């Protein structure tokens, strides 16, 4: 079945483009990568970095996750990210996203060998 890493990559990751070109960004993104499939994802970020810069957070500031966990880590620089939030209209299967822009610093949720990010805990 579908790895924790490869779901993270799937769920959080497009190096394809630098920021969201449009507001329809995630209303595209949302469904393109499947994560309104079974229901409306309520959130999502993506980052838009390259999958080598990303999985260097494994390796940069330890910090506690939101849920208490201790595997988390904190970018040690800004990243370019797109806030994806459920907006009032969104009716599932229609699911529609408000999107949002910004440079902010990355928390992750690394596991594994490679110790690889598996789970976007929040920017900060």
């Amino acid at each position: 079945k579908e790895t924790a890493a490869a779901k993270f990559e799937r769920q959080h990751m497009d190096s394809s483009t630098s920021a969201a070109s449009s507001s329809n960004y995630c209303n595209q993104m949302m469904k393109s990568r499947n994560l309104t499939k079974d229901r409306c994802k309520p959130v999502n970020t993506f980052v838009h970095e390259s999958l080598a810069d990303v999985q260097a957070v494994c390796s940069q500031k330890n910090v506690a996750c939101k849920n208490g966990q201790t595997n988390c880590y904190q970018s040690y620089s800004t990243m370019s990210i797109t806030d994806c939030r459920e907006t009032g209209s969104s009716k599932y299967p229609n699911c529609a996203y408000k999107t949002t822009q910004a440079n902010k610093h990355i928390i992750v949720a690394c596991e594994g060998n490679p110790y690889v990010p598996v789970h976007f805990d929040a920017s900060v």
